[PDB]
């Protein structure tokens, strides 16, 4: 019944707004969205496992291919983790990909690494999610065992570049010049989307200001709106 | 996008109770209706069938249906499912197939008497080995993306509360985690199985049925008689 | 690991030659098929499931996306379906497509109706395999709830075209006018080819008499050969 | 090497014997093996990164395409994956599958879920491996997105299995019978083997016990050996 | 794909002309290639870097693997280089061979060296691309390091031919007695071949004029065509 | 492209059997085999230029490392040296190691002394191809030049063995004595192998009758076959 | 008669100083060198090709497998490679390896990228030699054709590194990120070592200060030295 | 030490005593090697005459490579005297067809006897071969490359300067391995570069001809024994 994913309705670090949450899906159908991707955090780091239920159960209602990542705050790990099982079981068009991946119709291979990454240091998923450069890289490193297909991965962490965040990560930037995604979802404030080698950009814009993007996957162009 | 769901089940020949069923959707505000067999008494014939799908037909809203261990031989039901659906498109037998309702919803089942072994049986009555029902629901491994809906005339085992059930059925449930399912039985009942919720709508042939909310996991029992 | 398929290696009828049988699988790596396709008749009509058995697990040793349906003779139903499922399971890369269906990457939606599809009469499944034109039709008919997939499809039935067969089946044909599939294989002895509508409808060839084909899906063009 | 994989060198729970291991890869050119399969604990509990480097280092002499999971001891959980990632940097036939998956001559796909896997309970990385079954569950999932492959899958946790195992794991045997993976190898002392449905699981033996099995992939048989 | 290189759809000079290009691109499906081979010019000296990426991104479509060197005018050289390294960011099987290599399926050691290749004088890669024959001759003594595989070349400049094309550079002609590969291909009109000593040197068109060839390397025969 | 070499695809005195040859080298990528070792007669005395170019077209097929070395029969010696010169122009992956040596990845050090290596007497190279022992032990001293490498020695000969052939030759031992190869492939019906010393004496299998080996050079264990 | 490499005399930015050239040249015997790598500046801008002459012969006189790439400063370009030409047809163990690559015994795959590696911009190599990232890139990538090798990269450009330096290339350091050569040769004085990911990273000092390092790849450790 | 000066000549056609003088020229003169191009013997020669050559060459005591003339047939008499004296004297070595590396390291090749653009091999009534086998030859070297070579050939390439008539197949050996040195048969002493390739006519000891080439700087030293 579902087609090709062109158009991918996106947003960012909700940080627990439910009610915007349920605008922005609310939108979803009349937008012609063809799948959903989001980027956290979810939730404020106090937030507990029947929060990330309720918000996975919002979520949920789209019923559109949807993909998504955690964000810093989203600890301890197996909160979100087991409220994204829980939903994915009955909801298998839903899909965490932190440290894994998907195929959305087209093809595209879905992959991310949320949370902090941090340049070095320790990681951590209890007090807070933060992952060392090395363990974002050791992630997906898998993907290369899949052959030709085109990539769509999700970030928390921006990747520096001078038109974009020259605040960025050199790391992320790594990856992204590695792997050369088609498309790269980061979180951040305000929709914003450049191009970083051959790979486009797009910040879809923070969810806890009401911002979202709807992007056209196949012509590059991003289209924003607000939910206040 | 489909939410109430009014279902029953082994209507067993009553077409007057058919009819009073159908007359109800409107009423109850029924999105799709759903329906396990036995929709006829073994002794029936093709004209049976014919006019009970007539009937059904008059609902016009996406309606789907499993047969039940006594609806053989096989092909005659096939038939005439095969008739009606040619005239109302809206209307899907899915043994050992699936459809899809608006959502999307993969509607998906394996009617017949789903036995834990022994051999496969479509003439004198249908009865399905477990390796069987496990290969017809293996391809929607193919469809994987969609929340399902099964239909089953035979229950699945759940302890403390229905140890009479199949095993067997119990590990197809655990294993594609529909979103719901429906089986036949007499009395409207249902309970969560895992992550899937199966419901029993009550036995038509008693003028039970029942009008599941599937947002809330819920269900309003009512009765033709 | 695996990438589009473009090259089919395809036969019929290898009516229980093992010998035959692995001759053909053998020759998948020499050619870099990507696929296999084969049509029955799998075993002749005394077969039994150990029989069957056997031949899976020659055509297992393949290790490619493999296809296939029974002929007339592969009955009684229950032992053919029986024995494709027991080896399907750990080789799931294998699919008796006889009346489901499955997908190839490319991507290609891969159906088939085996056995003999006869104008009209009484389905029979034990003595033989025979179907009436309803039945095919009707089986087929859950592929219109997939959306814009090409498609490909296995017959053991021969559809009616002023080419390839005058007396063929004008139903099967009336089957590949209505899906407009990319490719149809078929049963028979004589590898050959033609268009029929936007259909290209192939006779790999009978591997009892040795004969197979590779496929070039893009090319819609044939290549034969003969085990000897 | 081989076109398909047939030959496994195997062992589980090394426990720091890094001379029992050296041997088991010194012999591994002489046992004609095509890959290596060792499941943890690859150290006690109490070893630190520079154990795993060592141990990795010495590994990665048999220079085969060889695959791993941790063992319940083998915690914290980045010590492990840390030297893993290393290594594989310098070694790219080198693979930890625990959550993840690679590909082997086949192709056969070949995952893990390494740790104790626990009926239930919450998950543990720091003082030991513990995962209870949703999160086994949870992994093992991802590879629906690649069903066309014969799977080879590694755990510590022996699953249930009435007659032999009656104190393995309920959960483990469930996802055996889920994904129906063409081999399995588990932790355990005693080389033996035992076929569960239509799976082939095999309990190598215990290096720490200088116990390992050269498998037959084809046969189904092992061939049993002993450094000692 | 097949496992060896066999049909090469080839040409050159299509001088800018995207219309030719399209239907060259849209052709090759149906001449069942395996690969795709473009000398240049790829475009009149006047073009600019979006020229060359809409030349790319036109060639991209015929999802071939695909090698070309560019001509005396695709200066300067690195327009031509920055939107050839674009392109290949995302079609991996697209690839400029000039004054480097790739591998085609057999495995083919493909190598070229574009431009004009110049008896003596000074390199010119801005005004034009023209390389005196010590460099041509020094990128292709790379190719001594992977001795063990035929060779395809791809040069704008034709040799000396005795009795043939007694214009032809000498140099050239040394080269290709030198390195002995098997196929050659040259930038030309009017469709044609010859063995140059043991190497098949062939001229398969120029596309400004809508001539094209489909090689056979196993015959070393050749069918023409033009998108007239 | 090319990875080490650890399994070698073997046989001798094909003594012209064209289709038997053909069924070899179509045996390759079924098996993964890395490289081609074969001893001669390629030919019967009776054929001349022509035949052996034949044969040559069909080894050429193979697209892997390939050694070989003529066999007493294969006289005059510069009709089977012009032809093996002439394919090895453009697949320099094949190589007569008559005489002379060539290296495959791994490393191996690759050299031959083909005909009749006889204790003693006259060279002769038109009516046969025969050389008394000093003159393979000449041809063979060059190599103490190349330092460190593991030798692979290609002998029509076999060298006086009590497990092998109780009437072979005391020098060509005495070679391999001296030497101290690798391994050693010699002519001969019935494959089987022993050691000599440190040296794995290989008889591939007598391709006339059908007969080759797959060796496995890690574990110098040998793998059976026939072409019927 | 050459052996494996092991010790690696190496040294950067001579600058036209031929006397300490000699001087180092000299040592190499006394070093037990089995290899010499050399990073630019070899001359200073001003130098000319009777300059590279000089130069180059001196070198020559090591007579030891030798690979250099150019500096910021030797341009024009064509100069340095028409005199690095010129000696390597006679003294073939020597090799410039910018933008290319040789193979050293061991085996090493040699490659480099010298000149100045900036973040973007145009590419310059006739006023000074200047390559944007995307071309520093595009000319490694052409390495990942070859398999399995353990990769010694030369640059003139340092890679951003907290311990040898935070005002390196950031980009440089993702191409050692990529492509994890074992050992990674910079330009800069003061000889010092660091180890960036699982690649060792040298600065082996300035011969115009007389600067110069013996490098002992397998220890990855290295002695120092002068030589005025 | 690296070898850098090299004792040459060719075509003494069995003349022993000029043969014996030339080898006790090598010590006063600080030759690091010897490298002698064929003829060594007249046609009508057999293996104790070639015996008797050995053992005065062998007299030298330095490293030592030769390839046979047109006229050194059949080739296995030749080839036999030569396997005698190298099994007693390490640093003898015909490179007919094969290599040896000197001090250096350069790897010494070469290929004697006639080497004819094409025709049929011969190595009974004379030594002959088409440029197809000297090719097939040299292209062993391939395994070898990282080497600076020295080339000995009985056949003189093709070049304005040195000769008009030589042999472009021999002359097209040369531009493709690019060897360092190449030593040919022929009388006068004289030397070109062709290409990269410094050629050199040792000179014809029949005549009393030889030369004393240094390798770093190219050049040669003449003399003559007569
Ligand atoms: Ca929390
Ligand atoms: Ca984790
Ligand atoms: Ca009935
Ligand atoms: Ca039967
Ligand atoms: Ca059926
Ligand atoms: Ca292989
Ligand atoms: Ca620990
Ligand atoms: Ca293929
Ligand atoms: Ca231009
Ligand atoms: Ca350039
Ligand atoms: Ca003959
Ligand atoms: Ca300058
Ligand atoms: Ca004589
Ligand atoms: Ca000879």
């Amino acid at each position: 019944m579902r087609r090709t994913v062109r158009y991918i309705l996106a947003t960012s670090n909700p940080m627990g707004d439910l009610e915007a949450l349920e605008k922005f899906v609310k939108l979803a159908p009349d937008t012609g969205a063809d799948a959903i991707a989001l980027i956290g955090n979810l939730m404020p780091k106090a937030a507990k496992s029947r929060d990330y239920a309720a918000f996975f159960r919002i979520l949920s209602e789209a019923h559109l291919p949807t993909a998504y990542v955690p964000g810093p705050q989203d600890a301890p790990i197996w909160e979100y983790l087991r409220e994204a099982a829980n939903v994915e079981l009955v909801h298998p068009e839903m899909r965490n990909v932190h440290e894994t991946f998907t195929f959305w119709r087209g093809p595209y291979l879905v992959a991310g690494v949320g949370g902090e990454i941090a340049d070095e240091g320790e990681p951590e998923e209890h007090e807070a999610l933060r992952y060392p450069a090395w363990v974002a890289e050791y992630r997906l490193k898998a993907l290369w065992e899949l052959k030709d297909y085109p990539k769509i991965f999700l970030f928390h962490t921006m990747p520096y570049h001078k038109g974009l965040n020259e605040q960025g990560s050199h790391e992320v930037a790594h990856l992204i010049k590695t792997h050369n995604p088609l498309l790269v979802l980061v979180a951040g404030k305000g929709q914003k989307h450049e191009m970083l080698g051959a790979s486009w950009v797009v910040v879809p814009g923070d969810l806890s200001e009401g911002e979202y993007s709807l992007l056209d996957l196949r012509a590059r162009k991003l289209e924003t709106g607000n939910v206040r």
